[PDB]
C-alpha cells in the first residue's frame, strides 16, 4: 500500500511537457510516455489490482495538475486500450470505479477495434448489486448507442451475442436505443432470434419503442430470422406483439 516511485518520476518529466511541448527532447518524451504507461497499468491492470491503491495515486496526480490527472487516466497501450478497457474486460468494478470517480475518464474511446469500455461491459458478468451500480455510472457518463468502428455494433447488440441478461438488463434501464442498426442491418432483437436469447428477446420485446419491423440487408425482420432459426418460442412472443391485418 505504497505509491509508485517509478511511475511519479516519470509523472513529473511527462508534467513538464504538458505544460510545454518544447520541455523534453524527443528521447526523454519516448521514455516518459512509456514509463508513465507501464507503472501505470502496472498499478491498475494486474488481476490483483487494488482499487485504493488506484484512488491513491489518482489524488496524487490531481494535486501535481489537472492536465496529468487527464493524461494519466486515459493513457493508452499499443492496442488503444485504457485502464478503464482492462479494469472492464477483467471485470474488476471497484478498480472501475475509482477509476470513473476521477471526473476525466474519457469513457467512450475505442480501441484498436473499435470497442469502448462501455461496449466491452458485454465481456463481463455483474455478481453483485455493486457491480450492477458501477456498470450504472458508467453507462450515465458516457455513450452507449455508439457504433463500434469494426462492424457498427453497439454495446446492446455485443451484450445480447454474449447471453449477458444482467447487461442487456443495465443498458435498458438507461434507455438504451434498441433499433440501432448494425452495417448489415442487424438489431439486437434480430441477434437475440438468431441465437435464441429467449430471456433477452422479452426484455427487448417490452421496451415500447421495440420496433420489430425492421429489416435487415436481406430484407429479414427479427420474426423472420426466427422462424428461419427454428425458435419457435421467440416467435410466438413476436406474434404476440404483432397486430396482422
Amino acid at each position: 500500500m505504497e505509491l509508485s516511485p517509478d511511475l511519479i518520476s516519470a509523472c513529473l518529466a511527462l508534467e513538464k511537457y504538458l505544460d510545454n511541448p518544447n520541455a523534453l527532447t524527443e528521447r526523454e518524451l519516448k521514455v516518459a510516455y512509456t514509463t508513465v504507461l507501464q507503472e501505470w497499468l502496472r498499478l491498475a491492470c494486474r488481476s490483483d489490482a487494488h482499487p485504493e491503491l488506484v484512488r491513491r495515486h489518482l489524488v496524487t496526480f490531481r494535486a501535481m495538475s489537472a492536465r496529468l490527472l487527464d493524461y494519466v487516466v486515459n493513457i493508452a497501450d499499443s492496442n488503444g486500450n485504457t485502464a478503464l478497457h482492462y479494469s472492464v474486460s477483467h471485470a474488476n468494478f471497484p478498480v472501475v470505479q475509482q477509476l470513473l470517480d476521477s471526473g476525466v475518464c474519457k469513457v467512450d474511446k475505442q480501441n484498436r477495434a473499435g470497442y469502448s469500455p462501455i461496449m466491452l461491459t458485454a465481456l463481463a458478468t455483474l455478481k453483485t448489486q455493486d457491480d450492477i451500480e458501477t456498470v450504472l455510472q458508467l453507462f450515465r457518463l458516457g455513450n452507449i448507442n455508439a457504433k463500434a468502428s469494426q462492424a457498427g455494433q453497439t454495446a446492446l447488440m455485443l451484450a445480447v451475442s454474449h447471453g449477458r441478461v444482467d447487461v442487456v438488463k443495465a443498458l435498458l434501464a438507461c434507455e438504451a436505443d434498441v433499433n440501432v442498426q448494425d452495417d448489415d442491418g442487424s438489431t439486437a432483437l434480430m441477434c437475440a432470434c438468431e441465437h435464441g436469447h429467449k430471456e433477452i428477446a422479452g426484455l427487448l420485446l417490452a421496451v415500447p419503442s421495440c420496433d420489430i419491423s425492421l429489416t435487415d440487408r436481406d430484407g429479414s425482420t427479427a420474426l423472420m430470422v426466427a422462424l428461419d432459426a427454428g425458435q419457435s418460442e421467440i416467435a410466438s412472443m413476436l406474434y404476440s406483439r404483432m397486430n396482422i391485418k
